[PDB]
């Protein structure tokens, strides 16, 4: 086996997109290995660029090829370079764009914390001819930044470590286990924008449903009550683009839920108010007299549920 | 007629799009047969990678081209490789990226269980020049998994087939019968979003809407019954985008259409108690003490429409 | 002129666009014409795949190139064959899959019927050059089908004509015509979504706009109305976006207008009616007994406009 | 310098975009010039296809690169022809697709008048090695035609000029002057769908809006007045998305900005009425007895501001 | 070090995107060196255009590959040219239309400046082998424009610099410093479209809920203050798509939340003065003499915090 030592440069992280869970990493790649030596012109290295590798495969040069395995559609390789050195090493440098794809969970979401994976494994050699020996990455221009909403929390971390595949075990009988490079990148959501945008309105808005049983009348706090019903509807519009259709509930979708749940046993408890009526004559105080019981037991309801 | 063994290895299944019906299925192929035997170098099996097939495609080596058939667009075919054995065998892996389309039905459309289908079938030899002996499908890697929002249930359905075409009968007149491999994954719809989503609070609307009832004047109820049909308007907007345009109807629609359904018999019933007025002073009781049964007549209009 | 007898079949239609009158359009073309004889491997036919066939147009065969005229960008022709038989006949297959474009006409927008056109041409050779001689249209797989919501009607209509070209008029002085293969299928769109989706709630708002006359008050009345405008306001949002920015008005916008005039002419009918007080204090009675004049009015208006 | 006869087909226009201010032409270009004679297969001119023109241009053929230079992205150009004729000249046929970009100016907006320009240029050879002779445009497939909603009006202006380019001044120090074709089509903006979809309504909801002042209370028409102004909010959504952020405002927003000082005008002139009571007791007529004076002071607000 | 003089010549820019913070800019780029004298026919120069270029790097010619660092994507370099003169300079001309992205800041959003860079490097030669001299950025097609809402303003900013590249120091031990180019052409934003109809309604909304202290009862202040809370929840749908989700917030964000303060104090302020009846009779004249505090008040808080 040709221990291969990789040493990728993340150039930068971008359009990291939450409905899909996919991420555009750009950014350079440097694979380094060692063969029979070669006479180049002079005793200086030869850079061969890109195309003019094709010139070079054709005359028996080995280049193998590393692909990722969690991207999404093709890498956008851009240029690519080859710099062969007389001593009998040789270079392969590349700039990769690639959509990548990780398996990530909203479960809190606003201030959600996740991890940016690449994962690299070579095409058609498994480690008994092809071993990463080690790989270096250069994680510099994303240090810690704001990306677009993602602070970039502290290195990277690497891994080395080799897969089973089992299509190739009737083509390669005993030797069908492939090495692979794991690297990953911690970030961490900043949730300003969801505190001021979608956190304080529907708190706004529960503290006025709140405020409706200070009406002296019936109709008016039934007509109230509903119209705020149609508020809250609208913000199930205003939330549903910004994620994924996931089986469990977020806070913000929580909060909903709340909301919804307020306005109906508000709506729900001034019926059977105007119902308690037995004589048509009785007055309700005790059951009315939930200006203080309502948003306590609303307080204790989130934090039961945010605990 | 040449034997040639699939063995498809799906990776992951995502995109699931249920507008256009189509999703997007990322794996490799592996098919191989065997020629007349070759010296390679050494006894040792020879890989020849992308892009150094076309060499030996022109000196006279036989690859044939598996296309799909139910794809939308062209396969993105990233890398591909080309394994030559001294014995005389030939192996072509291929990494493939598709969006296939297959034809779903969202009859039920929460509850909803399909199947995703992947066809395979070459392009130029039919059966008489090249028939496939077995598929092996890998799926191991989305065996019991949810992938946006469905679980693939249990293992992958294989089959192997014959298949007539009628546009190649006027240029190649009694063999036209191509071999074509299926192979299907059964996929179930992961209800929980809706559910918590899109119906309780369309039964927290309508259960409003029965409540308008208890008010004790005319007017009031008719502005009242007005903002809940507009408030179920909205989710019309709310549910449209999910999705296509299809001529049945399903549960969601089903409900939006009762929730119309109930806030124009409200609105007719009172305007008829209204104008049940024979003498412009007669009061209505009987009509009027539909509290326990307009709620239990919806719920039998919506037990016998769901059953 | 050499006879060139063309086959499609279509394999499928779909993304069958309105806002932009396109449609996909996935299948394949056999071209197939005869050429001096030749010594093949055997005296089996020759199979020539993709890539290989220009290494023989490189030798000096002759293959036309077929284009497609309505096709908006290029098609993403997949794999393609050439078949060379020995007795002298050459066979040139491929597969297409074109976003194709035709002028579509929505006057009747819900219960409308329109077509799908392939038009194929050469692109060098005119009609002394190269005739087409018949065309086969093999479209079973779509032959009455639910495509996604039209219905596939009856057979494939083919005709062959001959274009005249004016731009090869200063090139070519008298021979510029090219022939021309032309093929319609025909449609017929599914009314049933728009029927159970668009014109049920705007005929439930219509009614309950005609049903605001019975209040027996001023006041209430115009605030009702005036909610009903924003309720039909609502729709022309719900419906902008499924159709093209067209200079005449279909059925679904002409419910919507039809709409907005029966609530400003109730509206205006209420305001004419506390004004007609010449004293203050005179009562109407037959301009209020409109709850029987304005929906049979408004039955004969839709009546005369659908007729 | 030699002498090039340009003929563009222009096949069709479609595609405008507005928010852009790009279009997508889709047509012929037919370039002529003369050579030195040669020898071809008998005495009848040869027609060499797309990729098949490399094996010339390799060998010494003078091909020139017309490039066009007001497109975005690059042209998809499809099938291209070379027609070399014995007696010496040259003729390269080519078909392309291109989203073009022009200045556009929507300061009226309905009734907007535009001009679709097409520009073309050698890239390599300026005028004292590369002339054009001449132009003729063949619109004749959308001579007078709704493309899909401009009609396109008369024939086609062409030009042929002289640009100065200075960042060649310093490698091409006297000789930097590059011949260039412009051909410019007039298309007028077909109104009929604003007028009634996007001024009908405006004008019913600000008539709507002037009939507030018929009531005979306070509370009532400020409320009235107050869902008048939510409903106009509205129409600022669903007139965004049509046009570009404009520094400069059109027809329509014109009567958007309108509608809303209509409405803040009518709320504070009732405002004014109900603090005009010096004692807390005298009635106002005069400012009440604006049901003549706002329509047409509307009317001549909007006479003068159109005018 | 060969010296090599770049002459960028921006055509246009265009497709200013604030959500991603990415830009458009189409172009010319002209390097400039000079190597060993050549023999060319006659003694005029030689223009090798694009495709033929490969067939003069086969041979041994020398030409590097420079790369845009912050590039999205790939550049689609249309055609490209190569002029190769007698007296050994070799000229290298392409056209480039690019993705760019740079780091945007809109702390201040409809007042904003920003910048818009260009970054060119070579690829594989660094500051030891290839050196740039000069560069002259030629800005006259875009010198004082209206871009799409951008005024560019005066001349381009040009400076050439020596990046360190550490990824690179494992395989060049000493010499890994880049040559760079940097160009950036300052922009101002057009703040007219935000100013009418951003600010304008949202102004007109506020002094909408400033008078609603003008009114005499409880329940139709409340009433009347909720519909306006709707009015100010549509706006934060309303200016959502504009932006990105910044950690901070804006000028009109700044006034959204402003609106949700003056609307959630005019409620809480007529609720206090509800509950201000210590006997249930005292009525209540300075709190609700607030008609001239309030606007006051709203004034100094949007002053100082403008401020």
């Amino acid at each position: 086996p040709v221990d291969v030592s990789v040493s990728i440069f993340i150039n930068k992280i971008y359009g990291v997109n939450t409905l899909e869970q996919t991420y555009k990493v750009d950014g350079y790649i440097v694979a380094q290995w060692t063969g029979k030596p070669r006479k180049t012109p002079g005793d200086k290295p030869l850079i061969v660029e890109n195309t003019q590798i094709e010139r070079w495969i054709n005359n028996g040069l080995w280049v193998p090829a590393l692909e990722f395995i969690n991207v999404v559609g093709s890498p956008d390789t851009g240029n690519k370079r080859l710099m062969l050195f007389p001593d009998g090493r040789v270079i392969y440098n590349a700039r990769f764009l690639g959509s990548f794809s990780n398996d990530m969970d909203f479960r809190l979401f606003p201030f959600d914390r996740q991890q940016f994976v690449l994962e690299l494994e070579p095409f058609s050699y498994n480690n008994q001819q092809l071993r990463f020996s080690d790989i270096q990455v250069y994680t510099e221009n994303i240090d810690n930044e704001e990306i677009d909403e993602w602070w970039i929390r502290g290195k990277a971390s690497t891994h080395i470590s080799d897969i089973r595949y089992d299509h190739l075990s009737s083509v390669q009988p005993n030797q069908n286990e492939f090495s692979r490079i794991t690297v990953r990148i911690d970030a961490v959501r900043n949730p300003s924008y969801y505190l001021w945008s979608f956190i304080l309105p529907l708190g706004l808005i529960i503290a006025a449903s709140w405020s409706v049983f200070w009406l002296e009348s019936f109709s008016e706090r039934l007509q109230t009550s509903f119209t705020l019903m149609l508020t809250v509807v609208a913000y199930a519009f205003y939330t549903s683009n910004i994620l994924p259709r996931l089986p469990y509930t977020t806070y913000i979708d929580q909060m909903i839920i709340a909301g919804y749940g307020s306005i109906f046993a508000a709506i729900l408890l001034i019926i059977f108010a105007h119902h308690r009526q037995a004589n048509g004559v009785e007055d309700d105080l005790l059951i009315q007299r939930c200006r203080l019981a309502f948003p306590l037991g609303f307080l204790a309801i989130g934090c039961v549920l945010v605990i």
